[PDB]
């Protein structure tokens, strides 16, 4: 298609690899670049974690409001709200917001640690029927994007496919589907992305990833004005392991499928 010619074009001038899905919930039409390949989730995998402590809510209906501590063992890399709280507690509820939306990773552990370990986060994904995703380590070490490693990984058709489901869909009750969709739409790293390529009168929900070999990925559930939603999965890597992050090609992926 014309899409998918400008797409290709797009990687071959950034060097890398790109991954795209987009699923039009006008017609459920989908828009694919390598959607079946795997890519490294990076934080992007934050989403399944959050929304795997959501449906826990459902049975346990006082789930998000349990406190949790914050030692400082507990810190890893890159803890922005974390730290605000070193020796005190945050509820389950306020650690979901900070892995969403600053991309907290001692939060995003929390959350593993509340599932029962990586293995309880991709069980959650096979129960709402995804069998591509795939969480095997926790915070920092799932982000080494090894090229040709499996772990850690999913596919643009999967992701874009299991976000629809959470967001637009009811694999989760109302009141937890509100939520992440309100926690998605808060995030505050999204700004250089996806967003950067669409109209600025569309409303996004978003959560980035990066790691190593230059990873720079973004997934989105878009509304635009006065029309179906969208929702749209951009995945990429590089060949050199300290690449540097590249968000101009997601918001150039963005607006080529935008154009559409
Ligand atoms: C060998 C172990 N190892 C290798 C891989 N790795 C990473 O990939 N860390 C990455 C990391 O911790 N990224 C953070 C994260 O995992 O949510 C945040 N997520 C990004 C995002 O949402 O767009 C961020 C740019 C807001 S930082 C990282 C990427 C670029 C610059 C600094 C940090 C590590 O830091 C690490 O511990």
């Amino acid at each position: 298609s014309a899409v998918q010619q400008k797409l290709a074009a797009l990687e071959k001038s950034s060097g890398g690899r790109l991954g795209v899905a987009l699923i039009d919930t006008a017609d459920n039409t989908q828009v694919l670049y390598r959607g079946d390949e795997r890519f490294p989730m990076c934080s992007t995998s934050k989403v399944m974690a959050a929304a795997a402590v959501l449906k826990q809510s459902e049975t346990q209906k006082q789930l998000l409001n349990q406190p949790v501590e914050i030692k400082p063992a507990d810190l890893v890399n890159y803890n922005p709200i974390a730290e605000k709280h070193v020796n005190g507690t945050m509820t389950l509820a306020e650690l979901s917001a900070a892995a969403l939306q600053y991309s907290d990773n001692t939060a995003m552990n929390k959350l593993i640690a509340q599932l029962g370990g990586p293995g309880g986060v991709t069980a959650f994904a096979r129960a709402i029927g995804d069998e591509t995703f795939r969480l095997d380590r926790t915070e920092p070490t799932l982000n080494t994007a090894i090229p040709g490693d499996p772990r850690d990984t999913t596919t643009p058709r999967a992701m874009a496919q299991t976000l629809r489901q959470l967001t637009l869909g009811h694999a989760l009750g109302e009141t937890q589907r509100a939520q992440l969709v309100t926690w998605l739409k808060g995030n505050t790293t999204g700004a250089a992305s996806i967003r950067a390529g669409l109209p600025t009168s569309w409303t996004v929900g978003d959560k980035t990833g990066s790691g190593d070999y230059g990873t720079t990925n973004d997934i989105a559930v878009i509304w635009p004005q006065g029309r179906a939603p969208l929702v749209l999965v951009t995945y990429f890597t590089q060949p050199q392991q300290n690449a540097e992050s590249r968000r101009d090609v997601l918001a150039s992926a963005a607006r080529i499928i935008a154009e559409g």
